[PDB]
């Protein structure tokens, strides 16, 4: 049924895995020219829905119905476990023996973590012993060749470490959430043999707004917005008890339903956590957009490991402009968000000290130390200049002294942002971002073309919606009278533009909320 | 087939093992001349991977490849259970007559993790039953030769405490991940038999970057290297079907390979330089060691080293690499020596502790294992870090060690010394050799740092040697930090012209940057 | 075993037995008659009543045979009534902070300990077991199960420690711990003794003259230091003599009769080894080493003789009141490096606390106020003792303001003709140190000692033996033996204003130049060099 084909993202576990199930049997000579003993155990881990069970199954079916043959035996978790005193062990050698006499065979065991729990003398005796058991006719698997183990799970910390050696499990798998260049394909699969198949460009598009989804979050919408479909278009279904009279014909999926369902939709990867980066929303998106990709030709200037080998040395930069020019708000996380497949970490106030029992040192230390462990990341420091007049004066240290021991040409960024003028923050910080180096962003204001944009879908659309040049010298003046307002003044004024529009849905006539516009512009005052 | 040649690294453990077990056994007329009276059981424990039933089968096979003068019991001491009632502990009971008849022996039991666990209201009837046989058989029915019990394990508390009692298993043996020495024999071992001879240099260098391996890992990274060479040779191996027609000769192994097998698998204060940084200051490195062979001479009678309070502080002004390249490089180089850090990532990195009681215990273990290093970087910051009580404790103690113990003091500072707190200037003694000044590279080392960029790699598939003239002559006063920038900067645009045939055009953009790198 | 739990005795071995112990004889004398006698002579205990104590604690630092004294013990009581048994458990052995797990372990073991009756238990390192409600309901109970043992038993049961001071003090109570015995590193009466135990059953028995000379060679040794240097130097000879057994897996002929022992065997174990007093206990006290003995030997004589002026007790119806001692000395003459700890050390058979700063602070995580409190306390209780506060110049400018007023008022409540001798040393002079430290030395009683420069001729003896003799050595021919002498006459008129830091420093700069020359021939190459480095050096 399902081989490969619909397996889409990973494409390079699945190049790595051949070269164990099938080398071995058809090219057994360069494996005794250096007398290699290939290997015979991987460990599939990584978050839930991500795959690695959909390719446990596809391997299964090219096995089964690919060069005969090949055998395939799984277990689910922890089965061997019997009731009465010696069939727990018994099962389990069992197992190995009847995959020799079927070889070539490949065994698959799904959810370890309920069969090789870390040993402990404060637990059942049979888990040790099972464990012990596994870790032994494992060891004698040399002269019992042709036979490949396999074990997927989601807590690799959560299996006992004398298994991860090699000569038991010696290469291990990371399956990640996919990066909008796999999202795409996983679209594309699940949308695959639709009536009207959608665009390329229709699922280029979709594959953005999904940022955390995964495979089996992505097979979900396909789903709801289906299920919205049904519902917009045949609203009597649901007040009924009885069948209807439907013709399949006019139910058709439109962008609406795709939107409506990502509404509901929340990615099981953040029904229990939130990360710290997003994107500009559909309003203020025409108003910082091109900074935010001047922001990002600046960090590929410093950081050009965001496009033989990338050179990169300590690479840093800090976001500067005034406190209402939109940096620590706006900005930076949707700077974070454009640069995704980068682990980030962030210390902001809210994580040294919004986390009592644990001094602000040790997890300023974990944080540098992962962010280490699995580079090219980022670390996250927001209003350094409020950050730094907090902390205390040993955290200071720490947090200077942590990151000079950084290697130089590791690439690990240090993004940080900042409301004082980089002449005002105190001396200690100003040494960690040179300006001839360029690590220095200013923001400025945005030119009048963009205030334009900001402004030209309330006027003239949304004003002209039942249940025009009077209108365009309104658009004229607001644009004219805010031209030195920041970004919060301008969604403000927005926002009471957008007020206004709502309170005259129902008035079947313009020419009352025209000159109570005008005039909400008009009592509008602020000055900085 | 395996008979102590083929363990790299455990020099040490194989001796105190063969002048403890098999001596005593096999000279007792020697061994009772002394009254030695030898152990009746030792134990292995350790990590995984770190050689330990790879020494057990190598005892086995030197005790039988001779004259057979000994007997060796080899029993995975987990196999040994029965689903019944009285038939694990008649087993247990028959071995041990068993090797009483053929005396000398050494019962060998491996994972005895799975034999004798901690017996406790989470355990069953046969166990317990196991270890009440097991420390019965032992304590009473040995004491005179010549039965000699080892047993092997991972985590020396996966085993009844009763059985660690003086009269039963005392002796132990830890074994532990290789350092970098022994990582190059093992290397050397595990490519013994092959057709393309590698270099020394070669197993050098990679025993240097193969940090944090464990024996089995070195076996590893040998095999995945023969996997990156076929799909670099045959990129048509992947998706194709039945062989047909290959030649195993142009599969060989090159050095490009080690380090991408090195990433496609998963494996301290001291870091050799990498090897941009190298040509920069392996001589810099090279003096400060001598330096300290001046001041420490382990790097009633006389003919045997002696020092004095070995102390040494290399002071440099900020940049110039004494702290973020100089010292770990120089910790690294002496090693075979145990090093023990003081900075504040590691006094204050950690709670549930005081800086006051970290501080002790780091001096006495750096006593006990004398000669030690005891490693305090950045002491400009460090003396205005701590509080007033750390000082009067951290002195009085470097000041209890004993005069002649070979205890180094290492430590680091960006301030001259004249600019240090009194309280740290009288803790080194420039009339002596106790302070180093450090220096900026000379032009011969400064030429060198970028000769391989310009000019070998803007000309990879001239007028360059006169931008490679310039670039020294504006970089006549710049530290490490700026100096490795702007290796940095100029290695950029070669990476943007990857694909650009015509030249001539990146190297006049190349003269503009480098024209350009103000680091004033 | 339907006990699934360590509850099973150990078979002792029959051959310890009040002769291998070595050192401990007023423990022994004491032990044998509330432990031996009961159970040997049953009809005095009955006589008129006695019913003899359940308890002994043992503590002191580690390998000073606290398990062996034990092990003696059951052996000698069950001689005439096999058999006595022996359990032993070990504090901290996975059954820590684990309820309700060691309660019905303990109370299994005392059911056993019940059944075979005679018996002996023997918590070794009861600090993981009672240490200063996980803690309560575990404790509790250990009082409990011991507090109900019948008055004549026969259950015996002991406990040992490194540190009196981690055990609850609900354990020291009658009935239960009513006795404690120390066990200190032995001296050198002690350590001949010793050193005739390890080495009596051998057939070419080493002379007494040598193990005399041996016993003041290994200071700070405890027992199983003794025990690794005698079984290691018989190591040492065999691996000299027949270096070709160690690439040969075939037990080939040796002839046991060229393996006989030597000296240069028991010196090269006594090298690559470091003893106990300088590894863990901080042992405030310790003698002069080899190399400066000939420079401060004389000044720690002068001290002994000033002290027994008030401390009469240092030449042991003696009568003191208040002793008091303070050595002050410039900052560098060796009084908180050098005489204090060698003069403690000579001051051997008196009990030793110390009040410093690595200990209010460093060890033992508690309260400093505490701490000072429990050696005042058990140093009153051992008396004749020492306290010992080295440096108060800076011990005072680091203690709290809490600190100094338990200090200062807890050694005004030890009674007044006490023998507890009070130890410190400053750098700087009397009249600088704080009024409080002051009113504590009163000079016209003669609590105050002014350390000096080492005379002439001390200077000379500390060169003499190293630039006469060591500097002529054959490497295993031409050496000049007056020049050396006129270099050592320059030396010692050079060096006639250093401190001890400095004047042993010349020491081992000049002695580096020797290691250097090792193997030339001609000894002429390094004399030059000598008197250039002499001539270069600066204080
Ligand atoms: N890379 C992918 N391409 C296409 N579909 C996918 C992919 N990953 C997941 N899916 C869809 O999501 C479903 C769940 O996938 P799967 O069960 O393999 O995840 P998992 O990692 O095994 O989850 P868990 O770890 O929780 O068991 C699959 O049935 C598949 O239809
Ligand atoms: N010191 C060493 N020298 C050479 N090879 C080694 C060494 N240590 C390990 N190896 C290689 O790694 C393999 C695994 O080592 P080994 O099984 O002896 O250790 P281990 O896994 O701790 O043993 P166990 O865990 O089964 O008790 C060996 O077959 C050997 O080839
Ligand atoms: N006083 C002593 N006399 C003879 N041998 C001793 C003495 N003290 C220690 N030893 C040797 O040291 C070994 C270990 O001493 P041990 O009793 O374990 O020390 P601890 O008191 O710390 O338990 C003993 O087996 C014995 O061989």
């Amino acid at each position: 049924s399902v081989r490969f084909d619909s397996v889409g993202g990973l494409s390079n576990h699945i190049a790595a895995l051949k070269e164990m199930v099938v080398f071995p049997l058809l090219y057994p000579e360069v494996f005794e020219k250096f007398k290699i003993q290939p290997p015979r155990g991987c460990l599939f881990y990584g978050p839930p829905g991500t795959g690695k069970t959909l390719v446990a199954r596809a391997l299964a079916n090219e096995c089964s119905q690919g060069d005969k043959r090949v055998a395939f035996f799984m277990r689910k978790g922890a089965d061997c476990l019997s009731k009465w005193v010696g069939e727990s062990e018994r099962q389990l050698r069992l197992l190995f023996d009847q995959a020799y006499q079927m070889r070539p065979s490949i065994i698959f065991f799904d959810q370890i973590d309920g069969l090789a729990p870390v040993r402990s003398s404060r637990q059942d005796q049979i888990h040790s012993s099972i464990v012990s058991t596994l870790l032994a006719l494992m060891d004698g698997l040399d002269s019992r060749g042709e036979i490949v183990v396999i074990g997927a799970t989601n807590r690799l910390d959560s299996i006992d470490p004398a298994l991860r050696r090699p000569g038991r499990f010696d290469r291990e798998f990371l399956f990640s959430l996919p990066d909008k260049e796999a999202r795409k394909e996983i679209l594309k699969i699940h949308t695959r043999d639709w009536n009207p198949k959608p665009l390329d460009t229709f699922l280029e598009e979709l594959a953005e707004n999904c940022v955390g989804y995964c495979g089996a979050d992505i097979k979900s919408i396909c789903a709801e917005a289906a299920l919205c479909a049904l519902r917009r278009r045949y609203p009597q279904i649901y007040t009924t008890s009885e069948k209807l009279q439907l013709d399949l014909s006019s139910i058709n999926i439109s962008a609406k339903d795709f939107e409506v369902a990502m509404q509901k939709m929340i990615p099981a990867s953040q029904r229990a956590v939130t990360s710290p980066g997003q994107a500009l929303s559909t309003v203020v998106k025409p108003l910082l957009q091109n900074t935010v990709d001047k922001i990002l030709e600046a960090l590929q200037r410093v950081f050009p490991h965001a496009e033989y080998q990338p050179m990169s040395f300590r690479p840093r930069i800090l976001i500067v402009g005034e406190p209402g020019f939109g940096q620590g708000s706006h900005l930076a996380p949707a700077v974070i968000h454009a640069l995704e497949k980068f682990t980030v970490y962030t210390l902001d106030i809210p994580v040294l000290f919004g986390v009592s029992t644990t001094s602000p040192e040790e997890t300023c230390a974990q944080v540098i130390r992962e962010a280490k462990r699995t580079a090219p990341s980022i670390v996250y420091v927001p209003h350094i200049h409020v950050w730094w007049e907090i902390v205390g004066p040993t955290l200071k240290a720490t947090f200077t002294t942590l990151l000079q021991n950084i290697p130089s040409f590791a690439p690990v960024l240090l993004l940080a942002t900042s409301d004082k003028p980089h002449s005002a923050l105190p001396e200690e910080v100003q040494e960690l971002f040179i300006r001839d180096y360029g690590e220095i962003f200013n923001v400025q204001l945005p030119d009048k073309e963009e205030r334009t944009k900001f402004f030209e879908d309330l006027i003239l659309k949304q004003a002209a919606k039942p249940p025009h040049e009077r209108l365009k010298n309104l658009l004229k003046t607001v644009v004219k009278k805010s031209q030195n307002y920041n970004i919060f003044q301008l969604e403000n004024l927005y926002a009471v533009i957008s007020q206004c529009i709502y309170r005259h849905r129902k008035d079947h006539d313009k020419t009352s909320l025209i000159q109570k516009m005008e005039q909400e512009v008009e009592n509008f005052s602020c000055s900085r």
